[PDB]
């Protein structure tokens, strides 16, 4: 009526793992959103090396 | 002058029945609609084959 034995291939004989299966991986990597005002262009900057 | 006794097939003389038509079907039959709304259009659904 019922197989009941299924020939699964994704878990180990041994038991020391939980699984076979390898985890792919899709190619994505995020980072935070934050973005440059840019918010010094208004002013006048002039550059001191001297003093 | 009249025709006093109508003969008619609707009738049933013995009883028990109301009447002796066959009750057609006419061939139409209501369904729920439930309009499919496709939102999971939106996402990347990132088919996973193996793992």
């Amino acid at each position: 009526s019922t197989p009941n034995v299924l020939t699964n291939v994704a878990v180990s004989h041994s038991g020391e793992v939980d699984s076979l299966l390898i985890e792919k991986f899709n190619g994505k990597v995020r980072e935070q959103y934050l973005k440059g005002e840019n918010l010094l262009s208004h002013f006048q900057v002039e550059t001191v090396t001297g003093t």
